C-alpha cells in the first residue's frame, strides 16, 4: 500500500461539474492546507469560511440514505488534520483511510 501525497476529494456539492479532484497534502498538514488546496482547484479559496472538511464513510450508505451523493459525515474544521486518524486505522470505512475526506458546506 501507498500513501500516495495526493487524496481524492469530492466537492460535487459546490461544483457538480467537477464532483471529484485531486489535491496534494501531506498527513501533517491541517485540514486548513487540505481544504485550501482543494479550493484553490475550484478557484474559491477566498470564500474557505464557508466550507469545511468531512470524512465520509463509503459504507455510510446503510446509516443515511443520503449516500455518498450529497455528503454526511464528521465536521473537521481547518484547524484539525484528519489525515492522523485516516491512515492510522487505514482501513474500516469509519475512523480510517476507506474513508475519504470531502468537502461540505460549513454554514447551513
Amino acid at each position: 500500500s501507498m500513501f500516495g501525497g495526493s487524496l481524492k476529494v469530492y466537492g460535487g456539492e459546490i461544483v457538480p461539474t467537477r464532483p471529484y479532484v485531486s489535491i496534494l497534502a501531506e498527513i501533517n498538514e491541517n485540514a486548513d492546507r487540505i481544504l485550501g488546496a482543494a479550493l484553490e482547484k475550484y478557484g474559491l479559496e477566498h470564500s474557505k469560511d464557508d466550507f469545511i472538511l468531512v470524512e465520509v464513510s463509503n459504507d455510510d450508505d446503510r446509516k443515511s440514505m443520503s449516500d455518498l451523493r450529497e455528503i454526511d459525515g464528521r465536521p473537521i474544521p481547518p484547524t484539525e488534520c484528519p489525515l492522523f486518524e485516516m491512515t492510522a486505522r487505514s482501513g474500516n470505512g469509519e475512523n480510517g483511510f476507506d474513508s475519504f475526506l470531502a468537502i461540505k458546506r460549513k454554514p447551513h
